[PDB]
């Protein structure tokens, strides 16, 4: 099981497109992911139990793990891009 968390902070109140992407294709590659939503200041204790993070900016803490900028998720194109890398170790 791989905890993914979703951190944005731009415009919409929460990762909508992201989520709604991952979660998409996360369905077509059927495997076992689950994908977390929080805000900025939650992911602080959802470092341990959660696996992977990704967020758009104010990524400046002790982060223990392989952040992955949020960048490629500005439109909702990019997404098999970085999709490619984090499931890299998803199912590597």
């Amino acid at each position: 099981m791989k905890q993914v968390l979703v951190a944005c902070g731009a415009g919409i109140a929460t990762s909508t497109v992201v989520n709604n992407a991952i979660e998409e294709m996360a369905k077509e590659h059927n495997i076992k992911v689950d994908i977390k939503q929080i805000k900025i200041t939650e992911v602080g204790p959802y470092e341990d139990t959660a696996d992977l993070l990704v967020t758009t900016a104010m990524t400046k803490k002790e982060y223990k793990f392989p952040v992955i900028n949020a960048r490629n998720f500005l439109t909702g194109i990019g997404i098999e891009e970085t999709k490619q890398q984090i499931l890299t170790e998803l199912q590597k």
